[PDB]
């Protein structure tokens, strides 16, 4: 494998977004994965709709949590594989209240056929990401409010609570690390990203990694 991969620095990741005061992390995670995979499948890099998931994905709980695997399944099984653009279905849940689902006025920007869940194995997760692009992952982000920059080694790792986007890794550094896109604006962390140590299941990053599949 390449000693270091960074799909953001290659230009395959959209800008860091703002989930606001809403428990929508799962939506931003999943949509960010679909954005990258869509571009990597031979389509333009598009901003896609978290709000579609927040308002209409009734297998999840909108501003009160969800699973990226649930959201991928809902897209295929309930929304005919379609993902709307961010512009046609814009985020409106930044204050904690999601508007009702609307079934008109929205425009497709990407389609997916399914999803792959990845082995609970950091090494195999790295090997997958190096070839197939960024990965949606769940983490223990309880220590992350106090994150300021640098390779976080003190990820208190007791419970999954957050959904984020694994965009790369760097094995050549003194302490190898993952590179994670967050959804808390660029004023948090390293212009919206965070680095956690790689190889000791920091933040329980191995436990629920997955990715959409563009047929
Ligand atoms: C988003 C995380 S966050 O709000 O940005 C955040 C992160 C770190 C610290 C502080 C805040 C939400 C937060 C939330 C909101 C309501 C209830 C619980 C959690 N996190 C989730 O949605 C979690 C993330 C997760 C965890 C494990 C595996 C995948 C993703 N998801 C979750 O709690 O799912 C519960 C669920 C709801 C409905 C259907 C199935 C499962």
């Amino acid at each position: 494998a390449p000693a270091a991969v960074d799909w953001r620095a290659r230009g395959a990741v959209t800008a860091v977004k703002d989930q606001g005061q809403c428990g929508s992390c799962w939506a931003f995670s999943a949509i960010g994965n679909v954005e990258c995979q869509w571009f990597l499948a031979g389509h333009p890099l598009t901003n896609l709709s978290e709000q579609m998931l927040v308002s209409c994905d009734k297998t999840d709980s909108g501003c009160s949590g969800g699973l990226m695997n649930n959201a991928f399944e809902w897209i295929v099984q309930e929304n005919n594989g379609a993902v709307y653009t961010e512009d046609s279905y814009p985020y409106a849940s930044g204050e904690g209240i999601s508007p009702p689902c609307t079934t008109s006025g929205h425009t497709v920007g990407a389609t997916i056929t399914g999803h792959v869940e990845l082995p609970q194995d950091e090494a195999q997760i790295a090997a997958w990401l190096a070839v197939n692009g960024p990965v949606a992952v769940a983490v223990d982000a309880s220590s992350w409010m106090t994150y300021t920059g640098g390779v976080m080694t003190s990820c208190v790792s007791e419970q999954l609570d957050h959904g984020v986007l694994l965009v790369g890794y760097n094995d050549s550094a003194a302490v190898p690390y993952w590179i994670i896109k967050n959804s808390w604006t660029t004023q948090w962390g390293e212009e919206g990203y965070i680095r956690i140590a790689k190889g000791s299941n920091q933040c329980l990053v191995k436990e629920e990694a997955s990715s959409a599949v563009v047929g």
